[PDB]
């Protein structure tokens, strides 16, 4: 390939010496206060996410995709968080939840509870629930939002509000006779009660507020789509009881309505749009159900509203569950949406007062290597055969996980099959159900005020010390000094 | 496990708000000029492996490992940098060394060229080198000096002092006849040759250095070890022939010679311990040959007495050959090498003067996970077996790397050999003789003078131009502005 000014070396000593110009102006920091904080979550984002989804969004514009700048990569200052959690060296999305939304890490499958909560015992959650960065904005006055393509009791965004000893109690359906008996809360029922005053909450997770065996209103035959809540409460009437008469709240569970609704007019938004997760973005439908970029920007038109200031929580989600069944075209394309959403968030939002960060909980078992020649697909195929078993093989290849397809001793020899597929699943070394998390270091992208406090590799935890610090919330608010 | 003071929320919270306290006493920046720059280089060190020996290091202390910090953790400032290459998406050793030395992003195995030349044209050389910082540097008047665990001539610090159209080119005995004819010079050869002056310079490659059917001091019975230049010169004699009388200097090739080195003393130090690259930090002979950080610490020493400063490129380079040959045991135990030769830099030099930059050329297919518990150890195995085959699975796994082992159509029961052996070859998703690199993106620590430049994620042709601002060699000198 090689673009002929990419043979100049002008070229390269331009690009960085301006590069360098940036930097040195850089110096001159953003102390102001952050009135807005907005996170966004890629869920299994590592930097071999990142980078190959920077070249899909590239490739899909026909170009390379190696030279291409993703939305996130425009941000100033990056650095590294370490994902242990204090059960586990390869960390779940419960206990990193707690870490960068509480200040604090935690076991293994506990949500909002300290290392001190054991998970499923219920009677050791008293004493040991942990806020989050969520509840510091709204008892500072700021409006909060949650926004995600998974249920809304999933692990990442439950952590912001609810406080359980086990994050698959999404609903009273799956808490076992003990805890129930012990006076333990469902996530779901959590996410009404505990903090009521949640402004804008959109997502997955329709079967968890109806109660049992009610039918669903976009899938009404389905089975599954039925609710789950042996309480038989309507938590969706429980959103509006707790909410003034006097402002306006709505309930949608559609596209349609989502375009339709005016944010002027919207005090309070609640949507569930599928009974369990969202669909994947190619999966999606583009009349029924809202994409991640459309669901950000009218929660930020609600939010904006509050002159205080707001705290908005974005989640990718689906690139975990997309790299756990080994398709890395589902999960990369979930990744290069998430951009788009945060590059819209710029445009709705000004650097001087909003704090912007983009992180992730953990990193994948996701290797993208081959020695693939520039702008080779980056669902492509290596240039040469292996000198061992004389077959070809991907650039993408998982180390464990469900593409593992041997065929009688014999590796399967790819260049028949259609690999290119939406669902198709790079090779594994070790066959599994679902591909496992990684151990790696994830990164933590920051553009806006104070951004610059979020540097080098420190732990997870300490990424929300920095935002409320910023924003002159939670315990510390030195930032704004009285 | 679950360390008892990790269960409580205040220690994490304690722990969050001091690393808060020093970000904010980071915003008084450091804008004096650098003296000294040192630049490290681990040779596939991607963020995969620095968790990895991260992890090691703490489990060589009998620690979980997790909460363990390596001497570039503690470095302020943390960025990504993108490693392709113009012809490769998945970049190579020699390339990428081209940038962050030399400041251009060239071809695939081209060294100290542009993206003009092709690889083996050697009569497209002429009119398309590209300077590397070593050169300005000792244009500057600062003292320079090469460490490496490789070859003197090997890719990675070649790009340093040479400009040849093919890596493969060591000495003039793997050189075709028409570039010969063409009037190209080989690696070994533009060393002593291309820059006269260089200080210190040690590492393996002393049959590089030595005519042909010659005989190695150290191993004076090995055909392979004899000498391989045909033109039948001693490149060692041609090193003190440039070097003036009145400077002393030395030359040695083993451990005893090295320490007894009084740095007042020698003024230009040559050592070449072995006749390739030098031996695994695993299988190193303690009297014969030195590790990296014992070379480091005597070059500091030799380099730090000239007055107007020093530049210095250490390269852990054995980390590559170690992910290439799939024995992730001996790869980690380099990069933790390397890591403890970057604590010993560190008490030799100022952090007011001297900038300390840590890198990598690229990353490799190299991934762990499988939800092991807390301290678990790195070359250890997963909790449960694979829901698919039944059997155990490594921690670490491999893309593809030579470690796919299938016996009789099923892949290798682990529970029968030895995982923890130094020579362990973790399994891989596709057999190779070698395992690939990896498109993933690779971090830069730095900290120092004007390190907070090497910000955010950039390209990989950046990270010199930073270093050259900040000692005020280049061409851009304007940090030391009248
Ligand atoms: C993996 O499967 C592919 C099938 O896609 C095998 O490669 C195929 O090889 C056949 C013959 O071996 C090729 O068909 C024809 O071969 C003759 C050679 O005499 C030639 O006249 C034709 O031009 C044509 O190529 C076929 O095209 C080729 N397919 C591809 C996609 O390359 C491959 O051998 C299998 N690998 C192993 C290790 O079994
Ligand atoms: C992978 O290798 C391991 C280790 O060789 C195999 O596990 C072994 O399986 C045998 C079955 O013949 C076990 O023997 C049985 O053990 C229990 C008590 O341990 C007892 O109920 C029986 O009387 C019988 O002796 C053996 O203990 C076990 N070894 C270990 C170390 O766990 C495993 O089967 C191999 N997997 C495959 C798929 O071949
Ligand atoms: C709406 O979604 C449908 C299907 O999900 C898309 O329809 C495709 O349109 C392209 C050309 O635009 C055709 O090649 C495909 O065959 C169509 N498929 C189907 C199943 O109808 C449509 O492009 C989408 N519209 C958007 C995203 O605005
Ligand atoms: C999505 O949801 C709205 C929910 O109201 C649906 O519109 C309703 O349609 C029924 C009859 O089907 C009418 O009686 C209601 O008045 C409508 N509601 C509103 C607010 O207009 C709508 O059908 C759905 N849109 C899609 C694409 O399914
Ligand atoms: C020199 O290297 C040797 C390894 O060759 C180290 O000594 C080894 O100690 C282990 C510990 O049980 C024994 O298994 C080996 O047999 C020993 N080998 C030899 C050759 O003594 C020794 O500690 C090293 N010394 C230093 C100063 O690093
Ligand atoms: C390493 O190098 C030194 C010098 O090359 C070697 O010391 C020499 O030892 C021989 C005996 O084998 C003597 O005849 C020479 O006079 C010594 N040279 C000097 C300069 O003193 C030494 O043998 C080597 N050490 C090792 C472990 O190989
Ligand atoms: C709760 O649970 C366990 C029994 O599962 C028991 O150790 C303990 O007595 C109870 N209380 C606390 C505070 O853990
Ligand atoms: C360089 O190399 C080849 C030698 O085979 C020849 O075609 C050509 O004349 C030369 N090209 C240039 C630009 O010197
Ligand atoms: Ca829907
Ligand atoms: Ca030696
Ligand atoms: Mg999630
Ligand atoms: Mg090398
Ligand atoms: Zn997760
Ligand atoms: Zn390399």
């Amino acid at each position: 390939l090689v673009p002929e000014k990419e043979k100049d070396p002008k070229y390269w000593r331009d690009q960085a010496q301006e590069t360098l110009k940036y930097a040195l102006e850089l110096q001159k920091l953003n102390t102001n206060v952050a009135k807005n904080v907005i996170m966004f979550l890629g869920d299994g984002m590592g930097v071999s996410t990142v980078t190959a989804a920077r070249i899909l969004k590239g490739q899909l514009h026909h170009n390379p995709g190696e030279e291409t700048r993703l939305e996130m990569d425009k941000f100033p200052f990056v650095a590294l968080s370490k994902t242990y959690n204090t059960n586990a060296q390869v960390p779940d999305s419960a206990g990193t939840a707690t870490a960068y939304l509480c200040g604090v890490k935690a076991n293994e499958g506990t949500v909002g509870v300290s290392a001190a909560t054991e998970r499923s015992r219920c009677n050791t959650t008293q004493g040991n629930e942990v806020t989050s960065i969520l509840r510091w904005a709204k008892d500072a006055g700021k409006s909060v939002g949650i926004v995600t393509t998974t249920r809304v009791n999933h692990a990442t965004p439950s952590a912001a509000y609810a406080h359980s000893a086990d994050r698959d109690w999404y609903s009273d359906n799956e808490m076992p006779p003990e805890a129930l008996s012990q006076g333990c809360k469902d996530i779901a029922y959590q996410l009404m009660h505990n903090i009521r005053d949640i402004d804008v909450i959109m997502g997955g997770g329709r079967k968890y507020m109806y109660p049992k065996n009610k039918t669903d209103v976009e899938y009404e035959s389905d089975e599954k789509a039925r609710g789950t809540r042996l309480d038989g409460l309507d938590l969706v009437d429980t959103w509006k009881s707790f909410k003034p008469r006097y402002k306006h709240s709505h309930f949608i569970w559609n596209r349609t309505e989502l375009l339709t609704l005016d944010p002027h007019n919207v005090d309070y938004l609640l949507g569930l749009f599928e009974p369990g997760d969202m669909q994947y973005e190619l999966n999606r439908n583009n009349v029924t159900d809202p994409s991640l970029s459309e669901m950000v920007v009218v929660a930020i038109q609600i939010l904006r509203k509050n002159p205080k200031g707001f705290f908005l929580l974005v989640e990718g989600g689906r690139i975990d569950h997309g790299h756990h069944e080994g398709k890395a075209k589902q999960a990369l394309h979930e990744a290069v949406e998430m951009d788009r959403a945060i590059g819209q968030a710029g445009s709705l939002t000004s650097s001087e007062d909003t704090l912007t960060v983009v992180t992730a909980d953990h990193s994948h078992v996701f290797t993208f290597g081959g020695y693939t020649p520039r702008g080779n697909s980056i669902f492509g195929l290596a240039p040469m055969l292996s000198d061992t078993d004389k077959k070809p093989f991907t650039a993408i290849l998982y180390g464990n996980g469900p593409g593992y397809k041997v065929v009688g001793g014999e590796r399967e020899n790819v260049s028949m099959v259609d690999y290119a597929h939406n669902n198709y699943q790079a090779q594994s070394a070790v066959p599994l159900r679902h591909e496992t998390h990684g151990g790696e270091d994830v990164a933590v992208f920051s553009k806006g005020p104070m951004a610059h406090l979020l540097h080098g590799v420190h732990e997870q935890n300490y990424v929300p010390h920095v935002m409320a610090y910023a924003a002159c919330i939670g315990a510390n608010l030195g930032h704004c000094a009285p």
